[PDB]
């Protein structure tokens, strides 16, 4: 047990209420002049961490009571969980397959006579998801030892209840955390289409021209013949307005609130037109208000598991609580990020079909997707490092491989940025096996 | 004619800046010149051209 | 001007927009809307911006 402890235990004390002041000015604490039990109400009345035992003011053999117990219990949720989507018992993968649209070609009749059975390949990108987190929260209770800290039956069930929703709690707080963290995750991969803006904090210009380009990119996520922009995959993909999720902070909220709604006699005009929700959050620089589809989120789970042991050694259980779970993003549903600051001049450049798997002397062609940021610059350089001796890419994207080509390939789009003299680059890479041809080869005529 | 100056009515942060635009309302398209200025304020704040 | 380009610009545009859909629909018509140069009329439920 205890010997001796000040009062004021953990307290910094900026200035002291007590002597040193009320005490002391004739200025705005009068009013706590004439108290006469002033100075026992500032010296315990912030609460004290060290019970004494303390004795009776009359009969000083006797001692002090506790007169109530208040256990208070807090109940925590994910404010995300709406966007969790399943369960997987058996297996790791996930495959989120997308299929694209193809091209037209002319009718004509007499090319027709010799081109029946001609074969034209679908337009098929697909991405991966694997199981992320495996973690437990560990608990343990000792019942028989916490029943010489309290008297009733009714506030000892209550507070082993109450530790078993310190877990549960915090499998709540750290669910949130991780999908938080893959929203940041996928902005420092540079994967989100960021469209610049000004901070809104600064001027309610840049509050209201901030209103403008959230709902010019909500009206054009929802296009009903969709848009090949907007994701990070690159398809023709198009969003359902119900299912575009603004995830702004509590600041941000805040500022539309006072300055822009308050003064709009029609509300529904500078909306945010999303199902808004907030956080406090996004952890980076000048990241703020994704917009995401719903089905950007590929949180599933694994195992929810409560397992118990009891030492009968020493009169204790443990609580070991096992979450793993699957927490990624799709990429093949549409996702923006409105990042104000000074943003570069292109985030990233998407590529073709990144698996090529090209016949010697075949050719394939690549499509660069430049996802600039401001208007317009920035021709696309093409590049075939990798294998060589014959595998030569064109200005556009034709590979053209070769009769001798064996190692796969790394097609890069490289894009030149800023300064002449430390050229940064923005380098989109896509890569293709190269499998034999086995007939034209050898030699040749 | 005239002179409208984006954001009539703007409320800038302390160390922020805000972007003006003006739209000149005109008969004859000669694509006049403007001169920015503001008026009270500190030597600091000082606005510069666009 | 460029509707974007400001606030002064957008409402410009406006009003460039609402004078000639009320010209489209006026009950003579014009010649100054075709191509073949025909006096035709709209109506307002015809037109699509």
């Amino acid at each position: 047990t205890f010997n001796d402890v000040k009062t004021s235990l953990g307290i910094t004390e900026s200035y002291d209420i007590v002597n040193a002041i009320r005490n002391s000015q004739g200025d705005n604490f009068k009013s706590y002049v004439p108290l006469a039990t002033a100075n026992n109400v500032a010296e315990v009345g912030a609460g004290i961490l060290i019970n004494q035992t303390v004795q009776n003011d009359f009969i000083t053999s006797l001692v002090d009571r506790i007169g109530l117990v208040v256990i208070r219990q807090v109940s925590l949720n994910n404010p995300l969980k709406k966007f969790k989507k399943g369960q997987i018992p058996l297996g790791r993968t996930i495959e989120e397959i997308y299929t694209d649209i193809t091209k037209e070609k002319q009718y004509d009749a007499e090319e027709a006579e010799q081109k029946v059975f001609e074969r034209e390949m679908p337009n098929v990108k697909t991405l991966f998801h694997e199981r992320n987190r495996q973690g437990f929260y560990h608990q343990t209770i000792q019942d028989d030892s916490l029943k010489t800290a309290f008297v009733s039956w009714g506030n000892f069930e209550s507070f082993v209840s109450s530790i078993i929703n310190a877990i549960y709690n915090s499998a709540e707080v750290d669910e949130y955390e991780y999908m938080k963290l893959l929203v940041d995750n996928y902005y420092s991969k540079g994967l989100f289409t960021t469209v610049k803006i000004d901070e809104p904090t600064s001027s309610t210009g840049a509050l209201t021209e901030f209103v403008k380009k959230m709902r010019a990119t909500a009206r054009k996520l929802t296009l009903p013949q969709g848009s090949r922009d907007w994701n990070s995959m690159a398809v023709r993909t198009r969003s359902y307005m119900e299912d575009l999720h603004l995830i702004i902070d509590a600041d941000l909220e805040a500022e539309l609130d006072v300055d822009v709604l308050a003064k709009a006699f029609n509300m529904n005009r500078t909306d945010f037109l999303g199902n808004v929700t907030v956080i406090d959050g996004f952890a980076s620089t000048g990241l703020e208000a994704v917009l995401v589809d719903k089905d950007w989120f590929m949180v599933y789970d694994n195992l929810h598991k409560m397992e118990t042991v009891r030492n009968p050694r020493g009169l204790y259980w443990n609580y070991y609580y096992h979450v793993w779970q699957t927490l990624s993003v799709s990429r093949f549903a549409n996702a923006v990020a409105f990042v104000s600051g000074d943003v570069p001049a292109v985030t990233q450049v998407i590529v073709s079909p990144n698996i090529a798997a090209v016949k010697q002397g075949g050719q394939q062609q690549f499509t660069a997707y430049v996802r600039a940021t401001n208007a317009k610059d920035h021709k696309v350089v093409w590049s075939v490092e990798g294998g060589s001796t014959g595998t030569a890419i064109t200005g556009d994207g034709l590979l053209s491989v070769s009769g001798n080509e064996d190692n796969q390939l790394t097609v890069k789009a490289t894009v030149d940025i800023g300064t002449e003299d430390k050229p940064k680059l923005v380098v989109g890479e896509a890569v293709v096996s190269i499998r034999p041809n086995n007939a034209s080869g050898g030699a040749q005529a």
